[PDB]
């Protein structure tokens, strides 16, 4: 006999959780990590500077309100994102809504760590010039919390321990040369607070 | 120990939320301020007089029924628009529904001030003539309450509007020459009362 | 101190509207007036006899179960259509589902009179022949109740007036010559009863 | 002073609605009739053997769990299909999901007879060869229950006979030569039971 | 009089299904079998290495929490998937969301065995090179659980012989030369556990 099973954990999470309440820990912002693992580049237009790509948006953060004693029960459960709070990230230069290609489930660990990694197809406005050259083009995608400023949400790249083209389609007409990520904190007109973002630089080119 | 946290504030807002009730203060109309920050100009057809544009629609208004004492609690919260009343604005010359590219969350201040600023991609019917000339074309976009007349909702350009081209994409095939906002008050045959609107004149041209 | 405010009125409507129940008074059918205000004519094709049109579909009818004494209270409110019964109108020759470009709110008057006027973009299969001539083309659009027969819903064209181009976009590649309506009552092979429709005739042509 | 009105009948149907429960009368299958009233033929590609069609899918069956004494009550009511059980019909050769152009309402008679007649636009994979000839093409469309076998649902062509092109648009680029039906009973490798379908053959040709 | 009817069964399922809870047996992984029956090949593009496929994704697994005594009651029922737990399968190389063409119902047998077989149209990124040769092309489709690792979900190519062109449309411009399945267990850089998938190799070519 155990202390709890998945049904108990999920039941408790659904019964509470509060999807609309940001899990700030006292006076600290929620530390969100986000990185883009590119899977494909389906269309590129050097005249209009538009690209159509697919990527896994690995997203992580902690939500202590989800934690549970796992000394005698499962250590993790897959949870519908509709049942928990998730960062309100947006790509500033996206020109289409994200088309989520995978089941919208996050993975919650008994300590409150949450991983959400949907595969997404989305179009963007970025620098496509040079794509047809050896040095390639460098398309920058900026992602960050849409409505939470720096005192509520911070964004940093996730860690990386693999090739930038690790999961990139070998059948794409393009190939990846380099993928880098840099964090930023920007203040805009509408509001007095600063908003953080991660800038992902996709350096790619048309294959020979 | 505080008086309340985000969970409590959001709970109170959700529980008393009358999304379908315009927050008129007595008999005064709800004063709505609107201004467009252009992000991109994607499709332009001078033959059909049609254009595709991406813009942030900064919308502000006061809803006193949302106010709370923040002396010992958070001063603001991000709230899903489905839990609040929002102006029923519509672009009169739009020929496509608004494609909202950002999380649909409004920011609510403890005094009742609300800010909703979605990034929208929408197609419009306007004058594209001259877009390929030095003077460029001037496309006018009209926005106002669809069902609330002047005595229930007033719409005015945002007083501070200096960032109209601040976020415009340097990668667009077009460039902005000027953005002007103006207010109107029209009476249409269908009905007796007058409906206010804001007219945004986008003077732009094709690079080259 | 008044008798009631919008919050009270909308609360009562939401609690008792009965959206699935046609508001027939005794045994008299619900008199639904339908009037199309043409806003734009977009992608016309004389080869396939298809056309894209944008119009305000002014729809009016009365629902006595919505009336309230507005002696000392608002005499009108905007209500989400999901909270009211609305006629099940359908465009017989439409070849695409209606794209509603406006907030789906109807205006309900204290005496029970209801007005719903969505701006719609929809494609139709009609006669485009002669669109390039001085006499132009005459595209007929048929609209009527899909499941309520003549004894339950009566559709009547509102003899609004002339000036059918009052709200027609000056930027369209086409122009409106004239708009006329007429009432039909058809018995289909599926069923014994008769279903009525208003047939709007749109005579238009490409601007010379 | 009647026995009941529409509000009472629709209240009882909604309250005891078992939308996910096939209403088999004891151990007898549910007898479903279906005939397709072709309204239009919009896209025809003889290269890829694909066609875009608009048709009224006249569907009828009996659900005795809906009946009510109509001595002094309405003889019938229109009911949102989401509140009733409907056959899980699927076109085996469709290559796009059905686009329902009409309000999703079914008509229920006091005896329990039900009629659901959506107007549908759908793309199909069929023989388009000889569409440009005088003999025309014969595109066969197969429709049957997707998850209910012959002992639970039987499917038969509607006995209702009428001009094939009876409601076919006169503005289509094509015209109908003839429409014949055929009832099949097939056994598929996945499952041990037999599944029924109605095969509708659309003999049409392009206009000269 | 029986022990139970479909109404009772579906009611118990609706009340106790727990759709967000994977039905792991005691502590073993849920054995999921997957088999793709190809129905059609459309929109092939050898330049971009993309193809549109229509297939029945035969999916089976066991959920003993659904079992019931059918000695005096129906042995099976069709259940809306929203009322059941279903494997969170995803096609790794799909570049469009799956378009489900059939009613989203699964078949649940009284012993607890579940079958879900939606017909799906979806675009893929794969090797289309050689489609115009006698050897044809070989497009591999990889499908596995997105958030459940090998210890929670195992995926296996159904063990059974079946003509690959059994249900393939005779009107497609392409034909199937052969179809083979391969099982895999993969560890992704994001996570420590291994995730299983089945890779289906579709060898097809353009018909002469
Ligand atoms: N995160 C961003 N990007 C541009 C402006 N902004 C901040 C912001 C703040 C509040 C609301 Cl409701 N919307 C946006
Ligand atoms: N804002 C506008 N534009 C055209 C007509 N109108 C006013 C209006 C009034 C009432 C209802 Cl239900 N809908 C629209
Ligand atoms: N309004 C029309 N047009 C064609 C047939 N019809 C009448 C009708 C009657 C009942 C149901 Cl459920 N659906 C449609
Ligand atoms: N319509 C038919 N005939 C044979 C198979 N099939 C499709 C089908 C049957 C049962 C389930 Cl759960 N899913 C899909
Ligand atoms: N099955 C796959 N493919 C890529 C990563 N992954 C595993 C995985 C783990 C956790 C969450 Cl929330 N999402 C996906
Ligand atoms: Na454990
Ligand atoms: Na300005």
């Amino acid at each position: 006999a155990e202390a709890a099973d998945r049904a108990d954990i999920l039941y408790n999470i659904r019964q509470t959780s509060r999807p609309d309440v940001i899990p700030t820990q006292r006076d600290r912002p929620v530390a969100v990590s986000v990185s883009l693992k590119f899977i494909n580049i389906l269309e590129v237009n050097e005249i209009t500077n538009e690209v159509d790509v697919v990527f896994w948006q690995q997203t992580t953060w902690s939500d202590r309100t989800l934690a549970w004693d796992s000394s005698h029960s499962p250590d993790q459960v897959s949870v519908p994102i509709s049942s928990l709070w998730v960062p309100d990230l947006a790509a500033y230069n996206a020109i289409s809504k994200p088309e989520v290609l995978t089941p919208q489930l996050a993975r919650v660990v008994s300590d409150g760590e949450v991983l959400y990694m949907p595969s997404i197809r989305q179009r963007f406005s970025c620098d496509v010039s040079g794509v047809d050259t050896e040095s390639g083009a460098t398309c920058r995608i900026k992602i960050g919390s849409w409505t939470h400023h720096s005192r509520e949400i911070s964004v940093d790249p996730t860690t990386e321990n693999s090739d930038d083209s690790e999961y990139f389609s070998q059948y794409s007409r393009f190939e990846i040369l380099d993928v880098t990520q840099k964090k930023n904190s920007v203040t805009y007109s509408c509001c007095p607070e600063a908003y953080e973002d991660v800038e992902v630089s996709l350096n790619f080119r048309k294959k020979g």
